[PDB]
């Protein structure tokens, strides 16, 4: 058996291409979805047994564990058109500080630098559709994942107010946390390579 | 006057390509280097009075200054060819732990999770020479910006440990932190778009 976990924050599309490829070397290979504010504070319960978790959110050392870069996605900050925000140039870029946020809440209760909310105005949530809903009643602006939010972009239901911070949407780096166990297997160094490749040249 | 810091971090070219832009609609512009490490520290001295930082270093809320990214740039993780870790594979990308590693000192005394260096046995240096050269002579490993070591790679004298954690190298975002001051004035936005601009395509 491997236990392994990928955040919501992961397209669900390179959930297909892990799964494949581990299959290849393991017989038993169980997956979990977890918000990615929750990915580390999982793993880190002894009793929780993960053995690879691929999640967006950082920290330095975690006993146990190791870390890698697998590559990069993408995020947008959304809100409902007519929201204040609309107009996006700079002025709006800071005022999010000022406005209602709908960021994902941890079991932790605690959030790391990449994870905890920007404004003090902030409505805590446990996944990227809890967000989205209350977002689409332009009850706050959020940030999600590039996959989530492709449809409804296009469906004109929501606008983008992250360009002019970092135009493309905003890059952030995924993480592979292993279990210092599998460093020596080659069964892992193959899933890595495997896994690596056709998250870049299809990211 | 229109006061700059570029960190030592950023690519001299880049240095070529923002001057240039500012010239534009400046008519003095004045220009620092920095170590990444010193860099935020001395935009908050409001004595030092700087309007413009290119850094790599990250900070959640500074007082009268917003953030942007501008774009990515990549750092190589180096030892001399003959370096214990010469061999890289991952039990080699957990020591380094272990080993002693050449890290930026910071007159703040203090870093930032992203500069802090990764072992208890560090040797604090000012810039990246001082780094290379006590690395060359396989005191420690170090991790500094591509152009720095480009040089000394194919002229054999470096070895990358980085690879088998993050292949073609260690991307990282490249920051403008700036004064509130010029979000409204279109004299910044066309710097942003135009320094932006050459600084991906050339990336
Ligand atoms: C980073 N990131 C992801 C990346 C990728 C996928 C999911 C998430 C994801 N999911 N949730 C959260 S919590 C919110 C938070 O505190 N971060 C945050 C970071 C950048 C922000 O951009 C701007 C834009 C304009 C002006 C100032 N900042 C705003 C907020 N962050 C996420
Ligand atoms: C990030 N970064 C830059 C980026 C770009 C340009 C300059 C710097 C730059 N200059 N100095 C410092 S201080 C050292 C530190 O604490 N960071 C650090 C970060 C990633 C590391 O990679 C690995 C590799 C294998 C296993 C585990 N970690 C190792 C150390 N960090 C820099």
């Amino acid at each position: 058996n491997l236990r392994v976990l990928l955040d919501t924050a992961i397209p669900p599309s390179f959930c297909d291409t892990v799964s494949s490829v581990l299959l290849d070397d393991f017989n038993m290979v169980s997956l979990i979805r977890t918000s990615p504010a929750d990915s580390l504070a999982t793993i880190k319960q002894d009793n929780a047994e993960i053995d690879i978790a691929i999640t967006i959110d950082e920290e330095l050392k975690i006993s146990r564990f190791n870390q890698c870069v697998l590559g990069y996605t993408k995020a947008f900050v959304v809100a409902h058109p007519q929201h204040p925000l609309c107009n996006a140039s700079l002025h709006s870029i800071a005022s999010l500080a000022n406005y209602r946020q709908i960021s994902l809440g941890s079991r932790s209760g605690q959030h790391s630098n990449l994870l905890r909310p920007v404004s003090d105005k902030v409505l805590f949530v446990e996944n990227f559709d809890d967000m989205l809903r209350l977002v689409e009643a332009g009850v706050g602006w959020g940030i999600a994942p590039h996959y989530f939010v492709e449809e409804r972009l296009r469906n004109g239901t929501l606008a983008v107010l992250s360009e002019l911070y970092e135009p493309g949407g905003i890059d952030t780096k995924v993480y592979c946390y292993y279990n210092t166990a599998l460093e020596s297997e080659r069964s892992f160094l193959r899933f890595l390579e495997s896994a690596r490749q056709r998250l870049r040249e299809l990211g």
